[PDB]
């Protein structure tokens, strides 16, 4: 029961790879395009960007969030993210932490049982100081929950 991402938009991001993966891969928008074969990648071409990394998504729906999933690059790639965090916001300005979790570069989705929260906006954070590096790649972010009418 993953929610439809068709209305989701990227608000902002710290870093993406806009050139090195071609026009149709590597960008922040590739996190939410529903395409398993594309991924957001942190910048590598022309040099890296320093941690922390964030990506803010406007779902364009208000959602009571039950779980968030991340689908790793996997496939034997170097993608050594260790720790991820999520934040959520009703209004886009006031943010709450909804949990910190582990990451491993497996092929199956990672399922994150976040703090129960209601939000229009979500934020993926790859923090500094916890042994993450500057190499990060994620095929999909998904949300399980219920749209508020």
């Amino acid at each position: 029961d993953k929610l439809s991402k068709t209305d989701w938009k990227i608000v902002s991001f710290t870093t993406e790879e806009a050139s090195g993966e071609g026009s149709n891969n590597g960008h922040a928008k590739h996190l939410i395009d529903g395409n398993i074969e594309t991924f957001w990648h942190s910048r590598w071409q022309g040099g890296s960007d320093p941690l922390p990394y964030e990506i803010i998504i406007d779902m364009n729906h208000r959602v009571k969030i039950a779980q968030i999933e991340l689908l790793p690059r996997g496939r034997g790639s170097n993608n050594p993210i260790k720790v991820v965090r999520f934040e959520a916001s009703e209004d886009g300005t006031n943010w709450e932490s909804i949990g910190q979790f582990g990451f491993t570069n497996q092929d199956a989705a990672l399922k994150y049982y976040v703090k129960s929260s209601t939000a229009r906006y979500i934020k993926l954070v790859i923090p500094d100081g916890v042994g993450n590096g500057t190499v990060a790649a994620i095929r999909e972010l998904d949300v399980r929950g219920t749209v508020v009418n």
